[PDB]
């Protein structure tokens, strides 16, 4: 408890987060911890909040980490308190939703898409140099700015029963093998996948069925080819190869002309506005 | 939306008014009391309410009883009877069972299956995880979250259900498949009861399923050590001919399960994987 308490109390504040924050209210689904969103009182700043509290764990160190190495592209550490038998962690929040309200209640232009590959992109090439490998990129965890704004947020055994479908899952993730960051830039093209279809691949699928199909086809089957751009189609070919070392690499894909055809962050605006009023 | 308010109307909105027993995925599970009781919680579809469903309407003395539910939006409460004997699998992984041991399991859960097809009803995930124990060395199987109701109308499914290295030839290719898949199921767990693992464990899961699409029938590491009438009863419940695979009315009668000893003799298994268990901890 000495060495986990000690480091903590480096970085935590002092301080009561009961009257720093208001308007709490709940979002996560902790494990690990509840998640609340709440409005910074003094700033008005609107903020996530894990509160938990034990085995053991990593906390302090990643939080650590989070502390030092920040970047937009992604939900950031802002703060921490010991809260009686509890920790809190803050966090930024954004208040534009999902990709994956845009992705359900709107048709995403190759402009649009674009844009948000290259934030993305723009995220993991910072998490792949720090060795964070992500392991869940999905339009569930891809949060939107009312400004357009893009960060990514939210970063097992043989004999259990597989209840959802891991359709983001590179090849050599649901095979079982060694893997690396490339497991993102694979997770990605699926994502892009999905915002031209307007869904997830292998819907229609068990997940065994779809987990043979990802292990041995690779890349789900396009459901309509002609509709995209030569160049769009040349993006996803490189995020999808099977072979992990001609599956590009977050600093390559940064360069892919692709990303060179994305609009404007304000162009994104429009589709929180049509997915906020459809649900 | 449907989904959730067909959910919802199944739910006893009563008051449910908080002990442990360990948290598993999908979602943690919970011990309590008001008859010892089990409860889980899980703050998410179809496959608790098939669950649900179909453990209501199938109340068995070889099937965990399912007792009422309780609904909070956010998370899904569940509420069975609590067998304190832990699963089979602490006791195949941590013992050595004797004939007569796995006999008596054997028929206990050939006893659940025969009245569970003759329900209509396919369990699809039957294995050593889904198998509860009581104190008194009770048998009792668990998991219809994968169960299919079938009829006359739709006798078969074609689906890959269940879990790779218990799934039965036909499944793991898709064919039309019936009741007879949880008899394959049943002789993988009686490998488990004799070796301590289903086939091809050290395998990954897509590799397992190739290799029941291509070997069949599973190979014994030691089929010298066996009785000749426990691999006869072996061989019936895992044939790749589903016609001469046995059902589970025929394997009832089988003489292997003549051999079965009391269920009491479960009692010292239950008592070996609980020590076991402990000094795996330390
Ligand atoms: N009615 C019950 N009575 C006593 N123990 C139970 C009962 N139900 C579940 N358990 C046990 O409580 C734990 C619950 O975790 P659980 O996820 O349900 O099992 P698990 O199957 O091995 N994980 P999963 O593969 O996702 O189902 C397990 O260890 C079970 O053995
Ligand atoms: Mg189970």
């Amino acid at each position: 408890d000495e060495e986990i308490l000690e480091k903590l109390r480096i970085i935590v504040s002092v301080g009561d987060p009961k009257k720093k924050y208001t308007r709490f209210e709940k979002i996560g689904q902790g494990a690990s911890g509840t998640v609340y969103t709440a409005m910074d009182v003094a700033t008005g700043q609107e903020v996530a909040i894990r509160q938990m509290n034990p085995k053991k764990e990593l906390i302090i160190n990643e939080i650590l980490v989070m502390r030092e190495n920040k970047n937009p592209n992604i939900v950031n550490y802002l703060d921490s308190y010991l809260v009686g038998d509890e920790l809190w962690v803050v966090m930024e929040y954004l208040a534009g939703g999902s990709l994956t309200d845009v992705v359900t209640e709107t048709c995403m232009d190759e402009g649009q898409i674009a844009a948000v590959c290259r934030e993305c992109l723009q995220a993991l090439e910072f998490l792949h140099s720090n060795q964070v490998i992500h392991r869940n990129i999905k339009s569930d965890n891809i949060l939107l700015g009312m400004d357009g704004s893009v960060k990514l947020t939210d970063f097992q055994s043989k004999r259990s029963t597989m209840v959802g479908t891991p359709y983001w899952m590179a090849p050599e993730v649901v095979t079982r093998k060694a893997y690396g960051p490339k497991v993102d830039i694979w997770s990605l093209g699926i994502m892009a996948i999905e915002m031209i279809e307007g869904e997830p691949p292998y819907l229609n699928e068990n997940p065994l069925r779809a987990l043979y199909l990802i292990a041995t086809n690779g890349t789900p089957e396009l459901q309509n080819p002609e509709k995209l751009s030569a160049i769009f189609r040349d993006f996803l070919n490189r995020c999808l190869e099977m072979d992990v070392e001609k599956r590009g690499s977050a600093k390559e894909l940064i360069q892919h002309q692709f990303l060179k055809i994305a609009k404007p962050l304000s162009s994104l605006t429009p589709l929180i506005a049509a997915a906020k009023e459809a649900t």
